[PDB]
């Protein structure tokens, strides 16, 4: 694990674009062709910087209970959001309005999911459900996905198979699903503790999903193989996040250890472990076509423009 096994350090140039100091972030979105980041506070806010001008520009009332989830959907000029208070709210960022709301879950809404084509959102619960609503439809529920045992803290659909996402949950399993099927179409074991987040590698050479828990660990896995390819140690706390950045070889993992670790996507090499004084990291976004990453934290929201 030194320079005598390992190859020459990644050049990552970094440069901070924003930092918005605030009540603790739970999630984070960077706009597609905005040069907006949305993030929902525990304190229920969801605000939406500008990080050109680095001036806030929109807020919501959302609710005065955590917004675990908040997504744009570019393509209908929203910003849905998820609460404690069990309602999904969507918002149109052009009007400011609540154009929509209704009971989607029977406990706190953890996570959301932007269908890319179709016109659905997934959401994730404390009920330990996750279901699939069509904004085409009145916002109705088209399927239930039953099978985890505990809450389900992150949802993401499979970019190369938008028919398929995965779940991450405290029952320390991730699940694989399709969206005509309520029943999973398998469970991949491995974490000793909760699973707090699932991402999907979107290059078309490996069908890999990475993972963090309550067990330190980041996981790699074949969705294909359904095995762990690699454990990533390093982080002293609960792993809230980890991405594979859409642009760079670089797997980023944020904890509750305050730290941003960064790794090589193929030689799981560690590049870089930065504390950036804001304690716990719980939420990272990056945006296909940008060096641009949000990550959220106790004290507030950063974009740091990588390589
Ligand atoms: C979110 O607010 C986090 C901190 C409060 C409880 C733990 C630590 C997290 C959660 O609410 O799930």
């Amino acid at each position: 694990e030194n320079l005598y096994f390992q190859g020459m350090p990644l050049r990552l140039d970094i440069k901070r674009k924003l930092t918005a100091r605030s009540d603790r972030v739970k999630s984070v979105d960077l706009h597609p062709t905005e040069p907006w980041m949305l993030a929902s506070l525990y304190n229920g806010s969801v605000c939406v910087w500008n990080h050109e001008t680095q001036t806030l520009v929109k807020t919501f009332e959302v609710c005065d209970l955590p917004v675990r989830a908040a997504k744009f959907v570019a393509r209908k000029n929203w910003v849905v959001t998820g609460a404690d208070d069990m309602q999904i709210r969507v918002f149109n960022y052009n009007t400011l309005e609540r154009v929509h709301m209704f009971e989607a879950h029977s406990d706190y809404i953890r996570c959301i999911a932007v269908h890319p084509t179709q016109p659905f959102i997934l959401t994730s619960s404390d009920d330990m459900l996750i279901k699939l609503w069509d904004w085409d439809k009145k916002w109705s529920c088209s399927q239930v996905f039953e099978g985890h045992t505990h809450y389900v803290m992150q949802i993401v659909i499979n970019p190369k198979d938008n028919n398929q996402f995965a779940s991450a949950s405290l029952d320390r399993t991730i699940k694989v699903w399709q969206l005509g099927s309520s029943s999973p179409n398998f469970t991949l074991e491995g974490h000793e503790k909760g699973v707090n987040c699932i991402d999907y590698y979107s290059g078309g050479d490996k069908p890999y999903l990475i993972s963090g828990a309550d067990d330190r660990l980041v996981k790699i896995w074949d969705y294909q193989n359904k095995t762990c390819v690699q454990t990533l140690e390093g982080h002293a706390q609960n792993v809230s996040c980890a991405s594979f950045h859409p642009e760079l070889p670089i797997i980023i993992t944020g904890s509750e250890d305050g730290t941003v670790r960064i790794w090589h996507s193929s030689t799981y090499r560690l590049e870089s472990t930065l504390n950036y004084g804001m304690e716990r990291v719980w939420c990272v976004a990056s945006l296909r076509g940008s060096n641009n990453v949000a990550l959220g934290y106790d004290e507030g929201s950063i974009i740091v423009k990588l390589g």
